[PDB]
């Protein structure tokens, strides 16, 4: 890692490295055993509230491609569930590989699905992202499997940006993006505390894994893998397998939002 990525010689097994917490005890992402999980009667109710989200750009940063929000108002909020308090979203972005039997970063009972959907969110109480990266309760990850099948009509919007962003470095003006037609019907969910998937790796986050996934087509997927690892004018490597294997579980325990 002398930039860290998802290659041989830069990827997730080097990252330990430049970041010693790789090996931490609350890293991520985990396999979700379903039968290990269980039942927390003391989460309360779930609220994800994007109806006021203000989408602004969607950036290539070289290791994904991420939608940016504009988070200097009480706008797109989730809250509930685990969650003490109230978390603002700022970000979007995915997880895929180069198959659509990989790409996600949490398992199932060890299975991999297609991508994986990380909408993260910081808590109000720390006011902004920077100061939120340095508590153990800073972020909250809303994650969500893809599994190719029927299109997700509300991606489609994204999908088709990703051709004005291939390359690393590249952003494109993003607005008026609801991230609620990401979505699926149920917010049943698991959760756990680990990490950042990518470096820096910070043990910060309280992660909320919904078990149904949403359908992408394979059109959609295959524009993702279009985009690029590298910047304009470089040698082309396709990005594709930009996640991360499954964590130790460690000391801890998974719950489910359901019986
Ligand atoms: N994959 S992940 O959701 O754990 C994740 C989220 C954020 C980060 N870090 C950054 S710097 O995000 C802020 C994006 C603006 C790294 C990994
Ligand atoms: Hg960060
Ligand atoms: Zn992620």
């Amino acid at each position: 890692s002398h930039h860290w990525g998802y290659g041989k010689h830069n990827g997730p097994e080097h990252w330990h490295k430049d970041f010693p917490i790789a090996k931490g005890e609350r890293q991520s992402p985990v396999d979700i055993d379903t039968h290990t999980a269980k039942y927390d009667p003391s989460l309360k109710p779930l609220s994800v509230s994007y109806d006021q989200a203000t989408s602004l750009r969607i950036l290539n940063n070289g290791h994904a491609f991420n939608v940016e929000f504009d988070d200097s108002q009480d706008k797109a909020v989730l809250k509930g569930g685990p969650l003490d308090g109230t978390y603002r979203l700022i970000q979007f972005h995915f997880h895929w590989g180069s198959l659509d039997g990989q790409g996600s970063e949490h398992t199932v009972d060890k299975k991999k699905y297609a991508a994986e959907l990380h909408l993260v969110h910081w808590n109000t109480k720390y006011g902004d992202f920077g100061k939120a990266v340095q508590q153990p309760d800073g972020l909250a990850v809303l994650g969500i499997f893809l599994k190719v099948g029927s299109a997700k009509p509300g991606l489609q919007k994204v999908v088709d940006v990703l051709d004005s962003i291939k390359t690393k470095g590249k952003s494109a003006d993003f607005t008026n993006f609801d991230p609620r037609g990401l979505l699926p019907e149920s917010l049943d969910y698991w959760t756990y505390p680990g990490s950042l998937t990518t470096p820096p790796l910070l043990e910060c986050v309280t992660w909320i894994v919904l078990k149904e996934p949403i359908s992408v087509s394979s059109e959609q997927v295959l524009k993702f893998r279009k985009l690029n690892f590298n910047g304009e004018g470089e040698p082309e490597e396709l990005m594709v397998d930009n996640w991360r294997p499954a964590q130790p579980l460690k000391n801890r325990q998974i719950k489910a939002s359901f019986k």
